[PDB]
């Protein structure tokens, strides 16, 4: 064994099904060809969470400024039912909390593609910037009564306190809400954004309610300011900004979400706040497949200032799954969202390594080493699905279960890593067909009734002009340009 | 020389087309058959509410406390330019806080129908509540630097202050918002919203974001305990909790924006919070043909405990066919959604007359005179679209002129009220193609795009799959039950 020693990487661990098959992954793909023991695990799991009282979260926020490259599975944020179950004395919410301060922000949501001939919901990549912090998620609130509510401001600028807002309350059932918007690090977010978008061939646009909510304009101002003076030179010089013309062109965000479902060719990437980021990516999720072929990647900066990344799937521990396996019913559970994190996590450990120590010669070169496996390793897997060998939610009923797919992957991953161009390829596909998706069984019945409804004909004669009554009929044709 | 009085009634005019065409109906189809005189008007164009410095708008206030029934026109709420150009010198902002503190709230958007035969997008009546106060719309926000925001709740009720919220902004650009939602008028409201279903056959519904949004839970609570008390029992006597189990569904808001656009059956009733009212109604509306086919209609609570009721149509004073009108080129603005709101303030006039002077004869007989009039005005107008002889936008280009369309459904109606049955019956109909619609015309190339490539399946040839797939690819596809 001459394997190659990983660089330093934070590995926080779950539960249930997604545990079990990232353990499977990372035997079958990664020990073969790596020493760990850099790898720093901590377990998240619901009841170490709580034995620990969350101190096993502080040391996973503690390894990760430190290290500053992390993978971290799907973890319970356990509901009444769950909680009562497991029996945890004193209930924890989400550590997303724990990391997004820790680490600083933000929340980089862009669509998974197989390079290698599997057509999905977008033909070429989207990527979208979600605000990691700020917004309504993180408002404090509380039902009073009678009164006047009163929001102060204490300046360290030595000032007098300010008052932001007082009001009067005349109800006796009253709610109030108050939060904030962090805005400095939106200049680091309009250059990774930007810049991320140049490398792609990508026409950015950012996305907003600043007109309604002038409170947000500030956002709007900050990457308006970046990209004028930084990258629409650069932008327009290879022909990017022509679909929008001429500049950066914002968004209204409910004229956003349709050219989400329109422009479907992808191409595009969009930063937002983090409320709206949440909810549109939610729906650019559903345009390109599933949840699972969407990325979810918090960049933060480091107190040294370095850059941190942490990579994510984008789906939970998946339950159901889990208690198939306990009962011994085969699984086909999905790894690619969990595998593009853990290549994600490895990958900005090995680029840390390199950054961390300078003039040092099999750092730069274990980097280049690192990156041309995950690149093979993407080929294989990508392969093993185009053969029909891929989980049952892309290769249908015939496809294999989680633990032959992982196994296929390994064996044509230790061959492709010996020449090896034995097979034959495998074959260009196409979407398939979205019904062998998991928890999506539609409803055979309604659809009749729509297609039949826009008949009033033959046998739905449609001839386009019954398509163009559809589109229109449903809100959604596209509008003209002057 | 004998016309009816009409009922005591505050009257809000505006600018443009819509002060012109609304003076136009008044004189060609009210003026004949009645004295109004107890109309009180206010001039709430821009010049005059800023010579006024919004006096006028504040005495519009006080009449309408005390006569309590209101019709408003479109009000130009002006634009910078429009701002320059009229040299107004103190900016006055929308009439709505005034309208709404002084009559209190809720903000009813219910779709309009021709019910004599033209069918629209949602074929059964739709109604929805939209709360008339609180939420994002009415909040208070600064741009503050490095320091510690603070936000104090005094009460009335004696007690110690209360801490709300405090937090330690550490970033030197921040926003920071705050808002209160006022609960009381819920439960006028449930009541306001649940009986109007009863009356009309309607499965109500309540919609929020209370499961993300904690403190929003308030909202389901009041009107789920006044539904369960007061109106579930007679629901299910009619059998209206069939499609919704028995129950008062919760829908999350992300799920209602998507019935909405599904059940184009209509048939039911939606209430939510001030912000998320407004965008869905506005989904409603594009359901539905355009903006202008859905009302909107403040109800509040008087002094005395008579419902206040200020009706308006849910379009502005459509400045194009202005300036088409003082050149001399012909007009066509559909009048139906403003007249939808004259006749119900007249109506709501007449009621008022009639609740505050019980022990008068002509009074709850002359409200029974105006609801007979209101339905034959109502039979004359539809009937006159459905002859072809509406404006542009429903009867394409052979359709009348606005002043055609007034003189030809002031004939019918003056017929209709002499027991005159001549002419012969118009037609049923059917969604006039929504390309007639003011400023809404097609990319029809990019629809080309759509239909003449993405659902192939060789020379059109669609039938089903192609159309189950689109519904699919989409995201459009109706999904299984829970």
């Amino acid at each position: 064994e001459n394997k190659v020693v990983a660089p330093p990487m934070v590995y926080i661990a779950g539960e249930e099904m997604t545990r079990y098959a990232c353990d499977l992954v990372v035997k079958s793909w990664l020990e073969p060809y790596f020493d760990l023991s850099q790898w720093e695990y901590f377990d998240l799991s619901c009841v170490n969470r709580d034995n620990t009282n969350d101190q096993v979260l502080r040391d996973a926020v503690t390894a990760g400024q430190r290290i500053g490259a992390i993978f971290k599975e799907p973890t319970i944020t356990p509901s009444a039912i769950q909680k009562k179950a497991f029996g945890l004395k004193n209930s924890l919410g989400s550590p997303n909390g724990a990391m997004r301060a820790g680490w600083n922000g933000i929340t980089i949501s862009r669509d998974t593609i197989h390079i290698d001939g599997i057509e999905l919901g977008y033909k070429r990549p989207v990527f979208f910037e979600r605000h990691a912090v700020g917004g309504e998620y993180g408002a404090g609130w509380s039902k009073v009564g009678r009164g006047t509510l009163l929001t102060t401001y204490l300046p360290s600028d030595g000032r007098d306190p300010f008052v932001v807002d007082k009001r009067d309350l005349t109800d006796q059932h009253n709610v109030v809400v108050t939060y904030h918007n962090p805005y400095d690090n939106v200049e680091p977010l309009a250059h990774l954004f930007f810049q991320r978008c140049l490398d792609a061939n990508i026409t950015p646009y950012v996305v907003t309610k600043k007109t309604v909510f002038k409170w947000q304009e500030g956002f709007w101002a900050v990457m308006k300011d970046v990209f004028d003076e930084h990258y629409k030179s650069r932008f327009e010089e290879k022909g990017l900004l022509q679909a929008c013309g001429g500049d950066l062109q914002h968004l209204i965000s409910d004229a956003a979400t349709m050219q989400l479902i329109r422009w479907t060719d992808g191409g595009f990437g969009m930063a937002a706040h983090n409320y709206d980021g949440d909810m549109l990516t939610d729906q650019i999720a559903q345009v390109h497949r599933s949840p699972g072929f969407i990325t979810s990647n918090l960049v933060g900066k480091a107190p040294d200032g370095s850059l941190i990344k942490e990579f994510e799937a984008s789906h939970g521990t998946v339950s159901d799954l889990w208690n198939d396996h306990l009962a011994g019913k085969e699984t086909s559970l999905n790894p690619l969202g969990l595998v593009e994190a853990i290549v994600g996590a490895l990958q900005h450990a090995a680029v840390l390594d390199a950054e961390k120590n300078p003039d040092d010669e099999h750092k730069v070169k274990a980097r280049d080493q690192i990156f041309n496996f995950t690149t093979t390793l993407r080929t294989a897997m990508h392969n093993t699905f185009r053969y029909g060998q891929g989980t049952r939610d892309m290769s249908g009923p015939s496809g294999y279960t989680t633990e032959d797919f992982v196994r296929k992957v390994a064996w044509r991953l230790q061959r492709y890593l010996d020449a090896q161009y034995d097979e034959a390829p495998p074959p260009q596909l196409g979407e398939p067909s979205r019904k062998l998706r998991r928890n999506y069984d539609i409803d055979e019945e309604a659809i009749n009734g729509l297609f039949q409804k826009y008949d009033k004909n033959g046998d739905g004669f449609i001839d386009f002009e019954e398509f163009t009554r559809m589109l229109v009929k449903m809100n959604l044709a596209p509008l003209l340009t002057k």
